[PDB]
């Protein structure tokens, strides 16, 4: 029977920073958009960092004149191209714009819808 004594356990440590801290949602300080803070989670962690709140979230398009079109006229076939004219309504921006203004469309048609025919071009034969 030989008998002894020796253990040993060292070692213990934890923690540091959340290391790559990840974000995504930016806030911004002046209200609408422009340079302000964000807030960033990491596992169960949160972060601070200096981002920029450009505004571009929402759209549509773009307007510049109105007009009242009525019916457009009658097509060309020759040119496979219509054409008509708007009266100018209301101005909403203010811009540079005639009083009237005419307009364009790819429309063609030819032959048109009138009375033709008797008995079957008449007799014959």
């Amino acid at each position: 029977g030989s008998k002894n004594k020796k253990e040993k356990n060292k070692g213990g440590k934890g923690g540091a920073d959340c290391a790559e801290w990840l974000y995504g949602s930016c806030v911004a300080n002046n209200g609408d958009c422009g340079q302000g803070m964000r807030e960033g989670t990491c596992n169960e962690q949160t972060r601070k960092v200096k981002c920029r709140v450009p505004c571009n979230w929402k759209k549509e398009f773009g307007a510049d004149c109105k007009y009242k079109f009525g019916n457009w006229g009658e097509c060309d076939a020759a040119t496979s191209t219509k054409s008509r004219t708007g009266t100018l309504q209301k101005a909403l921006f203010n811009v540079e714009c005639q009083q009237t203004v005419s307009v364009t469309k790819p429309c063609t048609t030819k032959v048109k819808n009138k009375p033709k025919g008797k008995k079957g071009k008449g007799k014959g034969n």
